[PDB]
């Protein structure tokens, strides 16, 4: 048994308008994570990682995160494939993550230098999870940016506590 936060519908995540894809390259900090699978854990808090984007000659992503889990270094792999708008994207080799439906990605808004807001929803063990990830290009970022994703996680449905601002570290990540 499980009891989620619906995703929201489509039309209530915006698109970053004329997407550049080149710009979005390189590293991003996980500064913000909210999700309905997200949870504050005061106890444990969440420590930061990293997420590399990186073109392949066909424009999609390899999508490279790092992080610091029992004194190493892990990473996983992914690719988004470039979906039906610029800015949108699905998992490339959906059949060799078992349990996996459905994997959707949409860049609400970034200025390619400092900030990006990212979308995701997934239908995993037929659940539906969807979270939104604020990246930095730097480990710290404004109130104002930090509110501004506060705000956004509200209007999709979650509240305070699904929202968690990953501790900065030194390890893996840079
Ligand atoms: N900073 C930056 O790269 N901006 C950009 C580039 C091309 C088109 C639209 C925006
Ligand atoms: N907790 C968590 O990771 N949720 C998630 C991950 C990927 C896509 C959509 C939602
Ligand atoms: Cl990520």
């Amino acid at each position: 048994t499980s009891d989620l936060i619906p995703a929201p519908p489509l039309s209530k995540v915006p698109l970053q308008q004329n997407f550049q894809d080149n710009q979005f390259q390189g590293k991003w900090y996980v500064v913000g994570l909210a999700g309905n699978a997200i949870l504050r854990e005061d106890k444990d808090p969440q420590k930061m990682y990293a997420t590399i984007y990186e073109l392949k000659e066909d424009k999609s992503y390899n999508v490279t995160s790092v992080l610091f889990r029992k004194k190493k270094c892990d990473y996983w792999i992914r690719t988004f494939v470039p979906g039906s708008q610029p800015g949108e994207f699905t998992l490339g080799n959906i059949k060799s993550y078992p349990g996996l439906t459905s994997y959707l990605v949409r860049v609400v808004s970034t200025n390619y230098n400092q900030h990006a807001m990212v979308f995701f929803k997934k239908v995993s063990q037929n659940r539906e999870y969807f979270k939104i990830t604020l990246y930095g290009r730097t480990k710290e970022l404004t109130s104002e940016l930090k509110e501004n994703f506060i705000r956004f996680s509200k209007s999709l449905g979650l509240p305070e506590n699904h929202i968690v601002f990953p501790v900065p570290i030194d390890q893996c990540i840079d």
